[PDB]
């Protein structure tokens, strides 16, 4: 039995999934949803917020003029919600294939980036999460059924959600554990606290007020300790010494801390005019010495929002060195003594000059700092956890922007007229003792295939016969006849080898039809590096040595960088050097980054459907299209490899109950079947097209050709329109009368006639006409010196103000008197 659910656990097939691999939404929705409490029951208001709310968030970092009409631009957020949550489209999708329902009409106006619409899905599901603790709290209050003023007037006007619901838990303890303050408040002594003249209520309506709307009403004839004395003679029985005017003071201030209007108070300006400081401890005083990387904050003081919004990696390291009990960042206001007098002031203090008047100022001033201890402790805290939040969301942006520059990388082309996937001799010269370490070479095809390798054991610097490199050289080159060759290795040797390399091919003029020596490069090895020393390059190539399962993974870089970072594990794609900063996300959004990227290039470059069904290095993307997941992906595959037949056409992923509407609409276009029983197959299916644009398509061949009108209804009515699609095929005019089309013109006729938006539709529908699938990402990135330097080397504020000049002398000449010490000690 345990056994059972641990093959299921395995194999992705316990119930729950199941409903993942059934349900006609896109995977990662399903997870992201997966906490959210009736995502789709959110009211009209709701809604309504949630949409300026997000658009403001997008709106920031577009740096509008303070005069641009936002108008557009929120109805472009609006519609992207409405792609997202209720059609449960992905980016992808949206940026393909409804790119001016998210664009500014008017020329260079806005667009929503595929950076927006990830943080849109991400505050989507953040914003929902709200509107669960919202309802959860204001239908906890309407449930008891109370009218406390506060709350009521809350819900009205509306981490503020929290304070309140803390404080119907402290106030009606009672009345909703149903459904030792509590006690104390039964208790006689809570008279004292009646006596103080003046609610904790009426406290937080003066702050808020701003003024002492509610002065305090002194007691007449006694003073605190009076008062006190008073009532516990008056019970002997139950009381049994200034110990009790410190509860009473203690309850009281517990009364102050637990308002809400006083809460809101202090977390509004303590959260815009914090300053932090670095506080060491022994640990953090000796270990950064000048050699760790923290020569610019390790006396950092005075630390502003503006400060961490431009340097957020900044306190980042502030939060990991204090994880390892280094330092510990302190948050604080401005004048926080003063600002805490202040409130004072306004709030509880009376300038009655009696004895009477004098000692209950007294008490009730102690009773307000302990108070506002208590709030300062809290908030500080609060004000923490959400910066570090904060800086985890920046530096997230840019290890997905890193990880997708690593994955934009188009197949290296040799020669970039003719462009060509080329054939590959890749060669690494390993330690480099050379005469003594086997050089190593591979000889990889077009189709990424490996053919054999190769162990030159002539020295290439041989000083009495050098010829003998260079021929074997010449003859491997005859015999595979490479296109380009790539290299790299563990030390500077591999860098001799380079400059030989050239020699021997300019001697021997190895070159193009084009008269060119043959291009040399270096290869990114970080994925070369780990897959030599696994279990699938084991699997893979079972009896061969590290060394050429190294060359191997150069070459298939090479081909595809892409398909070698989508085919790592996820231990060894989070062990990459990625960004300096990446080990100070959670691992949660660490994935986040990784996959989104992944996603980006994925749908850019599509997946062709047989060449996966059978083949897992190129099946390895199938979770990343739009639509798919982890168990998806596999689903999908099985029900293809069940099918013992190649797929014809993408509609078949319909007719044959493969894919259901939506998972089919949001994963169509980035799908695509290979063109060259015969009336089933469509030209189509080998462009970035999508099906539903498939009869506007054929509409632009047909006006590509000038065909009349009456031949195009005719060819409507029949239920033809696909024939126009050969006939611009056929037609070998065809590149000059499709470039011909003024396709602004077009779009505005059809939006005229339609009210559809569809010029950027209408833009790649003509460059997918003209050449289906072309390569889009950008060039292949050879390495430069500089990197090639790391490479095979290793090698790569004090103004008194933001910086703490006094702690850094005496702890200067703390460490040298420590040091002298350390010295005498023989």
């Amino acid at each position: 039995d345990i056994y059972d659910l641990e093959d299921l656990k395995k194999n992705l097939m316990t119930e729950g999934d199941m409903k993942i691999r059934k349900t006609d939404i896109p995977e990662r929705y399903q997870e992201l949803r997966a906490g959210i409490t009736d995502y789709g029951n959110m009211s009209s208001e709701d809604q309504e917020l949630e949409r300026n709310w997000i658009a403001e968030k997008i709106s920031v970092d577009k740096n509008f003029d303070a005069n641009y009409d936002l108008t557009e631009f929120k109805e472009a957020i609006g519609n992207a919600i409405k792609f997202i949550t209720k059609e449960n489209l992905e980016v992808p999708f949206i940026y393909a294939y409804r790119r001016n329902y998210i664009s500014s009409r008017e020329k260079d106006g806005f667009l929503l980036t595929e950076d927006d619409l990830w943080d849109i899905v991400s505050l989507d599901i953040e914003f929902h999460s709200l509107v669960n603790k919202k309802d959860y709290v204001q239908r906890f209050y309407a449930e008891l059924h109370i009218d406390d003023p506060i709350v009521t007037e809350y819900f009205k006007n509306q981490n503020s959600l929290q304070d309140i619901y803390d404080y119907l838990e402290f106030k009606y303890a009672n009345e909703i554990n149903e459904m030792s303050y509590e006690k104390f408040k039964a208790s006689p002594l809570y008279q004292a606290v009646s006596d103080i003249g003046i609610s904790a209520e009426d406290v937080g309506e003066n702050i808020s007020s701003q003024h002492q709307i509610h002065p305090p009403v002194d007691h007449p004839s006694s003073k605190p300790v009076e008062v006190i004395e008073s009532i516990l003679n008056a019970n002997s029985g139950d009381l049994q010494t200034k110990l009790a005017i410190d509860t009473v003071q203690k309850y009281y201030s517990l009364e102050l801390s637990k308002n809400t209007k006083i809460r809101e108070k202090v977390r509004s300006d303590f959260s815009k005019y914090y300053l932090a400081d670095v506080v060491l401890t022994a640990k953090g005083k000796k270990e950064i010495q000048k050699g760790s990387l923290y020569e610019d904050i390790k006396y950092a003081i005075n630390r502003t929002p503006m400060h961490f919004r431009r340097d957020p990696d900044v306190f980042l390291k502030m939060v990991e060195a204090e994880s390892l009990n280094l330092l510990s960042v302190k948050l604080h206001m401005s004048s926080q003594a003063q600002y805490i007098e202040h409130l004072f002031q306004i709030a509880l203090e009376t300038t009655n000059t009696s004895d009477i008047a004098i000692e209950w100022n007294n008490f009730r001033k102690l009773a307000f700092n302990q108070a506002m201890d208590k709030i300062f402790q809290d908030i500080s805290q609060e004000v923490k956890d959400n910066l570090t939040k904060n800086c985890q969301k920046l530096v997230a942006k840019t290890v997905r922007h890193k990880f997708m520059t690593k994955l934009d990388q188009a197949p290296f082309i040799p020669n970039v007229r003719d462009p060509k996937i080329p054939k590959i001799l890749s060669l690494t010269c390993g330690q480099g003792r050379f005469g003594a370490d086997a050089i190593i070479a591979v000889y990889v095809n077009r189709k990424g295939d490996f053919i054999r390798d190769y162990k030159i054991v002539d020295n290439p610097f041989d000083k009495t016969n050098p010829e003998k490199f260079e021929d074997t050289l010449d003859n491997i080159i005859q015999s595979c006849q490479p296109n380009a060759i790539g290299i790299n290795g563990p030390n500077p040797k591999t860098q001799k080898f380079y400059k030989r390399l050239q020699e021997v091919l300019h001697k021997k003029q190895i070159v193009d039809s084009r008269g060119h020596t043959i291009p040399i490069i270096y290869v990114e090895d970080e994925v070369a590096i780990r897959y030599q020393n696994s279990e699938r390059a084991a699997q893979e190539f079972p009896n061969k040595p590290p060394l050429v399962k190294y060359c191997i993974a150069l070459a298939r870089y090479m081909h595809s960088p892409l398909l070698e970072y989508a085919n790592l594990t996820s231990e060894e794609v989070r062990s990459l050097s990625i960004h300096p900063h990446q080990n100070l996300l959670s691992s949660e959004q660490l994935s986040w980054a990784l996959e989104t990227a992944f996603v980006d290039i994925v749908n850019l470059v599509s997946v062709e459907v047989n060449k996966a069904t059978d083949n897992n290095y190129y099946a390895s993307a199938l979770k990343y299209i739009s639509g798919f997941g982890k168990r998806k992906a596999i689903d999908f595959l099985q029900s293809l490899q069940r099918l013992n037949e190649p797929l014809l056409a993408r509609q078949q992923l319909i007719t044959h109950n493969i894919l259901h509407k939506t998972i089919f609409m949001n994963s169509a276009g980035f799908l695509y079947i290979s063109w060259n029983e015969d009336l089933e197959h469509d030209q189509l299916d080998s462009t970035r097209i999508h099906p539903e644009d498939y009869h506007l398509a054929t509409k632009v061949a047909a006006d590509a050709l000038e065909y009349d009108p009456d031949t195009i209804a005719e060819k409507e009515e029949q239920g033809t329109m696909s024939e126009f699609i050969e006939l611009l095929r056929e037609d070998p005019d065809r590149r000059a009368k499709l470039e011909s089309l003024n396709l602004e013109s077009y779009a505005e006729e059809l939006e005229k006639n339609t009210g559809l938006r569809k010029l950027n539709n209408l833009n790649t529908i003509v460059l997918e006409l003209l050449d289906g699938f072309e390569e889009l990402r950008n060039d292949f990135h050879p390495l430069q010196g500089d990197e090639i330097f790391q490479s095979l080397t290793g090698e790569s504020s004090k103004d008194p103000s933001i910086w703490d000049l006094k702690q850094e002398l005496e702890d200067a000449e703390e460490e040298r008197k420590l040091m002298m010490a350390e010295a005498r000690a023989k």
